[PDB]
């Protein structure tokens, strides 16, 4: 069986065709600037051959057609016809209270996603677009949905409950959810393996740092606590997200600037984070370079980001009464060695120590902590696509 | 030195005269029913002698001129003339920026106190009715203003700034200020003495647990991080406060419930906390009972509260790169061996352990941790008036 995993964003679309027979990633591509000028799609074959097509991509639909065209490229493709795509896995951030486990797509599931648009303004609408593009290009192909909140469902009440009037939890299902679950679960299993101990016996602090970032306290292979909550805004500072700020600032900023609830939401989700502090951009790579060239703002922005990650690391050490290892994955966590250093410096007092040199290695699963450090520090590249393709393989077969 | 600590109120006036030589409270009083009927002033002298005088107290200025009569009483007083009162210290919760240290009241220091009203969403603006009194009743005498937010002015930028648009900090002052400064500092000083080392060489985690709660990371005697922020709302769940929740919830609630800005703020500061969860009381002592009596919501509210505090202990363990001791103060922190247990259990992984027997003791400086524990856990009662007295003294010296 072959599965196309889809990851949609407002104007981007990450895809990946995986051969479930030997779980090999036949091809990995990306569509950018969907809706802007100079639309483009890049693809990389398992043999290295790369493709790039400059062609206007107005909607996620057009891009999904170019995707099928790239996948079936006579020489740079990996298949002959669209029919070779047996199923399609989709990433969906919020499924709501009702949907928290991978599920075959149906009118009902589509209802829950849209209904949750307000719970994940930056992701669900775009994920939904990908799902639609999909239905407009390959209607006959089975579709499975995998939710970011799934993995965090084993949290205890004293953790997912907010200290608000109890009726809010009943009247509106307002509780902590968490996201990036599918990623936190994958790298967590990887850590258990690099530890040599069985999952049930390990205590790990997984760190997903990308456009969005979140930490999770995995005990015995199960999420017991996570940085994000009701929505993907709570927690760490991110690309354009403010994270856990004093809530009183909302009403305050609303009165002082006379902003509407809609506006204060867009401000917290699209104009804050490192973008808001740096005043430069949301790309941590850009910020890294700009900070190293003398831009105080970019410097301050990354300073706030690493420090916040550091505090959460200490915060989950108490939760787990001692963590065996800390895991860095995702865009920033896998590639950035500099930001990683910023996050881990000054933590030898809680067992964390790292080899500055081994820490300079590229994208490789490796222990970057001193061999004597009580706490291991793995840099594990994430692979949600496989996690999603695996989930998609099961649902479609098990009826 | 002899300091007079005052605490103005709606129609009351609490005060204390402390001899800084032995930091002993010579006398302590309270003027009740001010600006109304049945005006009364009650003073207690150290050697068990209480005075109750029914003089009428129109304006606070008279309530202070009476505190003079009482402090100088032939038999119930403690001083001959008003001249023995070297300085006067009053506490003001909101100190905001500017005031990185206590300020010796004058014309300037009063402006910033009045200026900071609409520039901050605090509920109880400075009751200057107390300070005003001193302005006249006691002219040639240093009057110090101790701010509950100053102690945190040592926080670095990457800590007090929020990951919000920079313009907000620059044009509206949005940053983390923190509160309970005097208490955290007082207990942080006591902790260093208990560790038997200079404050400078100590890293301490101070915990102020009361109706309102906050945690402060103390590095070398200076505040470097604290749980509350722009307002007392941020941080832990408290008696009626929700603390740091997902910000998205605010605009969400306002939409679903059709609330106003002022309404949503009231819901988070007064209708939330352990009160909102248990739906019983904002009082922990009563919740502790209900809890052991099988009250679910009650039990749930205590788990959330203790858990949060725990999360902050580890969070600050990373900030201070290892803490030497954790301090518990304030009402819940001084008298609840129940909650302290909920908080400290399951932390041997980060070097924290407690002696159940030593944890039963109420109100008294003591190390309740085990002798093998790497992190000392002290129980230190906080003395607000003496804390403001110490503070007032130092500003009077330099
Ligand atoms: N080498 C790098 N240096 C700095 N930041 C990086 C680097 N690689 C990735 N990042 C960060 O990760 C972001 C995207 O990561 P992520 O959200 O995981 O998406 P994706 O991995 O699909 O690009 C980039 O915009 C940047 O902020
Ligand atoms: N013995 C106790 N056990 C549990 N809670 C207590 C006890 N004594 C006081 N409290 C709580 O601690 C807080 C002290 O308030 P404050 O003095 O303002 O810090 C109040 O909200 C009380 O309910
Ligand atoms: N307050």
């Amino acid at each position: 069986m072959k599965v196309l995993v889809i990851n949609a964003g407002s104007s981007s679309l990450k895809y990946q065709l995986i051969d479930m027979t030997n779980e090999s990633a036949l091809a990995v591509g990306l569509c950018e600037r969907i809706g802007i000028d100079n639309s483009i799609i890049t693809q990389k074959k398992f043999d290295g051959k790369k493709l790039e097509k400059l062609t206007d991509l107005p909607t996620h639909k057009d891009a999904l057609e170019e995707v099928v065209k790239a996948l079936t490229d006579d020489e740079f493709g990996v298949i002959k016809d669209m029919g070779e795509i047996n199923a399609v896995g989709h990433r969906v951030v919020h499924g709501g209270e009702k949907f928290t486990t991978s599920a075959l797509y149906d009118e009902g599931v589509e209802k829950a996603i849209k209904d949750c648009f307000e719970l994940a303004p930056l992701h669900n609408p775009p994920n939904m677009m990908g799902i639609s593009a999909c239905a407009e290009i390959m209607p006959g192909t089975p579709m499975v949905i995998v939710f970011d909140t799934a993995f965090h469902q084993t949290m205890p009440p004293y953790a997912y409950m907010y200290a608000l009037p109890y009726d809010l939890y009943e009247k509106h299902g307002v509780r902590k959810y968490g996201f990036h679950g599918t990623s936190h679960k994958y790298v967590a299993e990887r850590a258990a393996l690099m530890l040599g101990k069985p999952a049930e016996e390990t205590k790990i602090i997984t760190c997903h740092l990308g456009n969005g970032s979140s930490i999770t306290a995995v005990e015995g292979g199960k999420s017991v606590e996570t940085s994000m909550g009701f929505t993907p805004l709570e927690g760490l500072a991110m690309g354009t997200r403010c994270g856990s700020i004093d809530p009183a600032i909302v009403p305050f900023l609303m009165e002082k600037e006379g902003l509407t609830t809609r506006e204060i939401d867009t401000l917290m989700n699209k104009k804050s984070g490192v973008l808001g502090v740096s005043g430069l951009s949301n790309d941590f790579r850009d910020l890294d370079e700009a900070a190293s060239k003398g831009n105080r703002k970019a410097e301050l922005a990354l300073e706030i980001f690493a420090y916040k990650v550091k505090k959460f690391i200490g915060e989950y050490s108490a939760v787990l009464n001692g963590a065996d290892a800390v895991v860095f994955t995702a865009g920033i966590g896998e590639n950035s060695a500099s930001i990683r250093k910023r996050i881990l410096t000054g933590l030898d007092g809680i067992g964390i120590k790292i080899d500055d040199e081994k820490n300079k290695i590229r994208g490789q699963e490796i222990d970057i902590s001193t061999p004597d450090a009580k706490v291991r520090v793995f840099v594990i590249p994430t692979n949600e696509e496989l996690a999603i393709a695996r989930e998609t393989k099961e649902i479609v077969e098990t009826e």
